[PDB]
């Protein structure tokens, strides 16, 4: 495609928006990491997402960071925000943003992101979420589209968040880390250095 540039572009718009909403509580530095992330997405055509192993590496700099120990209430607010997602519904809304989100079995992709995010919050194991994306690329979905979909999904969840402010802060941080991991380890260092500490 050339219409891959389509999906990529409408997706960075969601990441940039995530950056505004969440920048309101975390600040300008966050607004900036999120927008730098959204430009990478924007111009990802022809690049390939980073390896399952490189990905867990950058992500672990974040999740394994003591300032990131999430409390149960927070963890319960974020899980519930996911359990309230209706994948068909969510697939349909992305469909309205653009034809290009109408990829083969998008409803199940969504549903897997949802379920493995829930697992991530509940057991602190981010492996299954990461392995889910990479496996779409291992199976033939263009890195562009995998990134695309993964990203829009997490961008839409974050935009719809209605949880307390500390909770939106912590979500926003892990959502930038999950996405950032597929792209450049730079993102992990910037969230770490500029925000978490």
């Amino acid at each position: 495609a050339k219409d891959e540039r389509e999906l990529l572009e409408k997706t960075s718009e969601l990441i940039a928006g995530m950056g505004d909403k969440i920048g309101e509580h975390l600040g300008d530095k966050y607004k900036a990491i999120a927008k730098d992330i959204a430009d990478n997405i924007k111009n990802f055509q022809g690049k390939t997402i980073r390896s399952f192993d490189d990905a867990m590496a950058s992500l672990n700099k974040i999740t394994a960071n003591p300032a990131m120990k999430i409390n149960k209430a927070d963890r319960d607010a974020l899980v519930n925000a996911w359990k309230h997602v209706d994948a068909q519904d969510m697939a349909n809304k992305l469909g309205n943003l653009s034809k290009a989100f109408k990829v083969a079995d998008v409803v199940m992709k969504v549903e897997k992101v949802r379920e493995k995010s829930i697992e991530g919050y509940e057991t602190g194991n981010w492996g299954p979420l990461m392995l889910e994306v990479e496996s779409w690329v291992l199976s033939g979905i263009a890195s562009s589209v995998a990134l695309g979909i993964f990203s829009a999904t997490l961008g839409a969840y974050a935009l719809s968040l209605g949880v307390p402010a500390i909770a939106v802060g912590i979500a926003g941080i892990l959502l930038a880390a999950v996405v950032g991991a597929l792209i450049d380890d730079k993102f992990a260092d910037a969230l770490n250095n500029e925000i978490i500490r």
